[PDB]
């Protein structure tokens, strides 16, 4: 019978609430009046001296996670109140109640939530606590709370029950903090040069141009099929059509495809559109945002970081791997190598073969490196700024040959896909080869901020061209950390070349959106456009690996009870491991 | 042929841009320098005199709505930017390429995005204007804008494109700003009190237990069938579990049902949750933040409207109702007064029979009042207050029967059923016949702010129960304007009963959402819990009659050609009135 043990515990300890509910005492009291916060406690009577006693009076509550009694007359409770703790000295000379005072300290278990009302101090062992007058039960946990901490990382435990996680891993709070002070730095940079945040549809009546597979719903009473949006771009454009010169939306978009630690099912970005600005004005207005939201998280606007590269040569690096192997070991070639990395690795349930130098640096790359290598990322303006084809071809060694599109250039181009990366693809259109061509050999190392300006209008079909050297188009790309953050354009305003754009964009595909074509029919003013996923940039700068540490309820596959009954095998696995 | 002849001014005016084009001149060009806005420029340069002029040169960018010439060397433009006019009067002497003066005096047509440089002044006439040195089109526009006013009111047109609607209804701009300033008046207040903005999930695996029809979509690689939110209230109930104890949402909700002109498929709301207060603490923290609202559209929390009631009495009123009736009338008992009013409401599309004061009554609020009759909405503290069951025992005469969901207690209530109101309906359960007594009856009127507290357990499913007085829950219900803006709970936290009330409400709907179930058993603190609808309020304070007034592109019943073809047909039904 498994889950025997959880089951039984829940079982009594809802007796004990009903019997502590018969002894007239309401387990689920209406208002408690909580004076003072524990970390405002802790700001105001840290200055209070071992065995000194304050004389004000003041009010407090949490969650209790730690009960000890050193007498029967003398408890220890640890209260937890904002991620912060606050010992609770329970002395029973001071408790005016007695017989609450016997009730109450017997009555509660791990996980309550509790309030306690009496006077601040700091003991003879260092301790800030309140020793309280009176206390009382403000919630019953029914539960046996996991011990701090748990699950790491096991992201399956972690992010099926986020409420638990977030009180056995209160660390992970900071990012979600974190998550809101981008937001926040965003609106404040907006709204003070005169932004109006709007919202825009997320059901849409057209499935739209895009790519991307959008999630499909239907309308009964008008009987329609719609489409979760992809992106609020043409809506926000129509307004600047519509005379709102900037506006901005930080909306929920939609993607109908898979689900991996970079990307979830329903994700955040901002968009802004700005009119009479070019994506130089953006530049720099992505610069000093980005640099006062890293200031607003530290002061300064460089930040440190890990370094997930290790080196096979910096022997701190290597001494550091071997530290965090829960060991020792070394050797030259492999052997002894091979031996001790592939126990290691099959003991964290990693893969594969080979048990060479690439799985060890792998494995410090994802295990080791919170306790060692650190790197500072410089958001210092102004940012590195490159061209897209000149990196190229500063790198080849010469020119492109031009008609970019067309065949000498073309087979130019696969001569340095021979020639330097040893990768391709097909159909080997330009675009492909040229496009990542450039990533598995420009695009790293791009780990500092970095603009990648002009683009070609082959890698641009829906940008505006370049206002003097042909075949680019007035974009870029940031990159940091290797990846794509965000971007901008000098946005498409020209009515006859969009509607060639988008009939072709439908063909490719196979509706056109008729609605923003005759829109920026009646006139679309010179417009800055600029994107940015809060969710990508809040991983770069909480340093996390999983997007999920962004996203407070990620999308889960719901329970099949292989996974259940695992589970709660497991957690009884718990308490048996409690009492044996 | 429909459409015949803005199918020739779309396609004569692309002619005209490429020949604009093809004469060395981009109609397109990347960035325009915008030293200064039109409000900054007013703001700056109103202190001119007549038949001054500055020295200072400076350029501006807009749309022009007007052209007018009284010479070939003096044109007068009217140009528009955030919602505000500012005239360019072009003078060739103060020109510098006089070539350029006539290619763009010629160019120019009404609806262009134009930008302009040279120097402020004010005209003999009194009028603000700047002279141009230079200038150039920013964005030529492809079709003929619409006469301003225009679509007043025949929403259809209107909503149907709402960037056309912006331009030539720019005091519709106020509304949107008017939202936006609600919600930073939350966010400002919620955060400066140690709030979480955060977000949960709009896409849901399970249905849940409320009533309303959810929007069903389907997730393909998982391939689960999901369902967009009706509320956020347990996701953010689980973060008051996991230790964020003061936390809100303004997100997006979905109704998959009727479109009214208070109802749209998603709306916004705001939720927040505050462990350690009850709903006393939530109503003063509803009076201070909504005083907050009205003083920052005003100054004062006092707010005027218009007051749609006609009173037959007030001949203020009925002159009122007169002036507004495009000509004048009157009678005492009928005859005239039918004709008459039975001649206006025909002639306006509405309806029906009787042609008596009924229809005069309603045809005042919905037309006459924006010109006449006002009234003051008072959002000063403290907002009046009432007991639920003691407004309808005052009014009664005396008490209801105790225990209320008893048989006795009901057949006391439909005794003033038949009494007072003269309407009910069946099933007459308990609830029903009890409710809405109460809202033909107290719940108007309810102009003024009025909280409505201590709802009973017969009305409140899922409310805590009251601690003092029996059969009621700790509740309340904002009303103004006879509506329901806001409300808020003493949250229920016991897990038991909480349980029997989902797996009762699953039922009496034919799975539950165990997960929060679960969640709540590990302790859920003593909460108050905030709910308010953005557009709703919005609507109440920029004083509209219709939900599309506060939503940007509100969902359209997409055109079958015969509303296509009627509109089009319409439009050249303009262009044949500009001619002849």
């Amino acid at each position: 019978h498994h889950h025997m043990l959880s089951k039984q515990l829940f079982l009594n300890r809802c007796k004990d609430v009903e019997e502590y509910q018969k002894a007239g005492h309401n387990p689920w009291p209406h208002k408690f009046n909580v004076s003072i916060t524990v970390p405002e406690f802790i700001a105001k009577y840290s200055g209070l001296e071992k065995s000194q006693v304050s004389d004000d009076i003041v009010s407090v509550a949490g969650r209790v996670l730690s009960k000890r009694s050193s007498s029967s007359a003398l408890m220890f409770i640890d209260l937890h109140d904002s991620q912060t703790k606050l010992q609770i000295m329970l002395n029973k000379s001071a408790y005016e109640n007695k017989e609450d005072f016997v009730s109450l300290t017997k009555m509660i278990y791990r996980g309550d939530i509790c309030g306690f009302t009496g006077h601040p101090t700091r003991t003879k062992t260092g301790e800030l606590s309140l020793i309280p007058i009176s206390g009382m039960i403000l919630s019953p946990c029914l539960h046996m709370l996991p011990s701090m901490h748990y699950g790491l990382g096991d992201q399956e435990t972690r992010f099926r029950k986020r409420y638990l996680d977030l009180i056995v891993n209160p660390e992970s709070v900071k990012n979600f903090v974190l998550r809101t002070k981008v937001v926040k730095a965003v609106r404040k940079y907006l709204d003070d040069k005169g932004f109006l945040e709007v919202e825009t549809p997320i059901l849409n009546t057209i499935p739209g141009g895009a790519t991307a597979r959008p999630f499909i719903t239907h309308h009964n009473q008008l009987d329609i099929q719609m489409y979760m949006r992809i992106a609020p771009e043409l809506y926000l454009k129509e307004l600047v059509v519509g005379g709102i010169n900037r506006v901005y939306e930080i909306g929920r978009l939609f993607r109908n495809e898979g689900i991996d630690q970079t990307h979830n099912p329903e994700f955040t970005t901002c968009e802004f559109y700005m009119a009479y600005a070019d994506y130089n004005d953006i530049m720099k207005m992505t610069e000093e945002l980005l640099g006062n939201m890293v200031k607003d998280i530290t002061g300064g606007s460089t930040k440190l970081e890990i370094k997930d590269r290790l080196m096979d040569i910096n022997n701190e690096e290597d001494i550091k791997m071997l530290e965090k192997f829960f060991k020792e070991p070394i050797p030259r070639p492999f052997n002894s190598a091979e031996c001790s990395k592939v126990i290691e690795k099959h003991c964290t349930e990693l893969n594969y073969y080979y048990d060479g130098n690439n799985e060890k640096a792998m494995k410090k790359l994802f295990a080791d490196f919170v306790t060692e290598k650190k790197m500072v990322l410089d958001f210092t303006a102004p940012f590195k700024r490159i061209s897209y084809v000149h990196a190229l071809e500063e790198k080849f060694g010469e020119k492109i040959p031009r008609p970019l599109d067309g065949p000498e250039a073309l087979t130019f181009l696969k001569k340095q896909a021979i020639r330097f990366n040893a990768i391709c693809a097909e159909p080997q259109t330009t675009a492909r080869v040229m496009d990542k061509l450039f990533g598995d050999l420009i695009e790293v190392d791009l780990v500092q901020p970095t603009f990648v300006c002009d683009q070609p209008q082959l890698m641009s079909p829906l940008a505006k061209y370049h206002r003097s050297e042909p075949e680019l188009t007035e974009r870029f790309e940031l990159f940091i950390l290797k990846r794509e953050i965000a971007n901008a354009y000098t946005e498409l305003n020209n009515p006859i070349v969009q509607r060639s754009n988008f009939e072709q964009q439908a063909k490719d595909k196979a509706l056109v959106d008729e609605v923003f074509l005759d829109a920026i029919e009646h006139a679309f003013p010179p417009t800055g456009g600029w994107g940015l996923g809060i969710d990508r940039l809040a991983m770069l700068l909480a340093d996390v690996d999983n997007i999920k540490e962004v996203i407070l309820f990620p999308t889960m596959r719901p329970e099949d009870e292989l996974e259940k009954k695992a589970r709660e095998a497991k957690e009884d696995a718990m308490v048996a491991q409690e009492k044996a």
